[PDB]
């Protein structure tokens, strides 16, 4: 008693696309920015391409089918989905390209640039896709700024399902055993616990949250994994970013509550800035959104 | 009986403004960027600020003076004016900062986002320009894209007048002796006689439009000088650009009479490109103002 998935896996030849340049090689293998074209159709459709390092590792093959599980069961505004694979040596994962690469790095190299508006609307677009997940049964397990990718600056996509779990009907948390999740962004109960909720995320949700706030400032700066459990039990979280009222800033510590009941849905999180959006420069203060008594010539007139 | 030139010369202290930066260094001494502060008022000035090469060249201290004194008899928006002159081991000259440079860099390293509007309303500006050095009864000689500087993008001014003459009430033309004048740019009479009047200015003035209508090309890329004044002669003009329609070819055409006097005349030429800026998608064809089968992944459908 539980919903069929009946997602379309599809199978790509690799004649069909084009590799035109590498964007970037992490532990994560290779990702190529590519055309793909098929055959028949007169389109020629940009695409991100992911393989893993050339060789052969038996249970990292199982996870990245693992992570194409996911990524083509998915189908949301809001949210990467997977286009196909392409069954060569190494098995390749096909998405649509985001050129304007992931979102952590996009605030940094235009801080002079970013509205408030840009921000909160940011803000709402993630909680939609965060949602939708929730709807789809699906705890990411990995929300960060890094791992959200922009579309258009006014548009960006959840992504990266390499740590995402499907949840039972009957089901409410999931356990993991392995470990090596990153620290700075998990609830307090996934690092002592190794539980994972949806609520979970919304902590997940907050960090990525200060991160867009803060311009893409890491998280605990000078802090050490080691330490990041015992200072949360105390009760210190992130500081209120320069550009936030309080009323974004509580937003952001109520993701942090030690009750995961007692922070906020996802639902509530897209009203929530929904409404500061309609209004952003109440909500997030920022200079544009070194003199001031400079005047131009054909202003001081001959005196 | 002739109009007393009552224009005021301001004798700057060096005290008073700080160099910050250097411009360029041509042949022409070099021109530095700056800040002016008056010392009773809260203001603060940019400027360029204009020397000669550190030595003391006789005729070359003349001319940086009667330059002064042109610069310092002229006061319309579309033209640059004196603010003042350094009375240091060299003579300083100091005006406004245009602080995007000369528009024949600009519209060089802009090509690809340069829109009509831009082109025909500079056209139009310069115009007003030379229509009031015409009514100042003062020849330029000197008119090229290089010598237009832009405050910003939609506002540019002419300047460098050292090679212009003052005209007479009872004057027409100017009849030069030394000469190294830009040969590219000057009316047949002048290259032949030495003549030049308000209509061999024109004649430049259609040179410079030539420079913006083809982004800042070189006229006549391939000729050396002394060949211009034989092909001109012969009929031979500088060609058609391609985002030029016939009715601003036209105009270009007409400044390039023989007869100078047939030539348009710079309150006609601001009528004409007034007119031509209020519709400019039906003067200059540019194609913004490699595939066109792309398609968003988002858009491709699963089939
Ligand atoms: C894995 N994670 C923990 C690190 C996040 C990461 O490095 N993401 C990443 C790395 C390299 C490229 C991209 C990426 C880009 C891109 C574009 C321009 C500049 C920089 C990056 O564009 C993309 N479009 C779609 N997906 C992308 N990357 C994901 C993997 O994170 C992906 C690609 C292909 C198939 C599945 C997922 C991308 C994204
Ligand atoms: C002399 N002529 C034949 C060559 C044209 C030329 O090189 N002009 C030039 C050279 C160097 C600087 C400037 C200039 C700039 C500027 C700003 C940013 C980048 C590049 C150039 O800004 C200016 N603002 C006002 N005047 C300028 N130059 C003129 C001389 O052409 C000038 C400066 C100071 C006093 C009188 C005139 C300038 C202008």
């Amino acid at each position: 008693g539980e919903a069929p998935n009946q997602a379309l896996l599809r199978i790509l030849k690799e004649t069909e696309f084009k590799k035109i340049k590498v964007l970037g090689s992490g532990a994560f293998g290779t990702v190529y920015k590519g055309l793909w074209i098929p055959e028949g159709e007169k389109v020629k459709i940009p695409v991100a391409i992911k393989e893993l390092r050339e060789a052969t590792s038996p249970k990292a093959n199982k996870e990245i089918l693992d992570e194409a599980y996911v990524m083509a069961s998915v189908d949301n505004p809001h949210v990467c989905r997977l286009l196909g694979i392409c069954l060569t040596s190494t098995v390749q994962l096909i998405t649509q390209l985001m050129p304007f690469g992931c979102l952590l790095d996009y605030v940094r190299e235009h801080k002079d640039n970013i509205g408030s508006q840009y921000l909160l609307n940011w803000c709402v677009q993630i909680a939609k896709g965060m949602n939708y997940l929730e709807d789809r049964r699906l705890v990411h397990r990995d929300l960060a700024a890094r791992n959200v990718l922009v579309k258009t600056p006014q548009h960006v996509k959840i992504t990266d399902f390499g740590l995402a779990k499907l949840l039972g009907a009957e089901e409410k948390e999931y356990h993991a055993e392995g470990g090596k999740v990153p620290i700075k962004w998990m609830a307090l109960e996934s690092i002592l616990h190794r539980i994972y909720t949806h609520q979970s995320d919304v902590w997940s949700y907050g960090v990525t949250v200060w991160e867009l706030m803060t311009f893409g400032s890491k998280p605990y700066d000078g802090i050490p994994a080691s330490e990041i459990s015992s200072i949360l039990e105390k009760g210190e979280r992130l500081p209120q970013p320069p550009i936030c009222t309080i009323d974004v800033y509580m937003i952001m510590v109520k993701c942090w509550m030690i009750d995961a009941d007692s922070r906020p849905k996802f639902r509530e999180l897209i009203i929530e800035f929904s409404k500061m959006a309609r209004d952003p420069q109440r909500y997030l203060v920022i200079q544009g959104d070194d003199m001031d008594d400079v005047v131009d010539a054909d202003e001081y007139l001959i005196p």
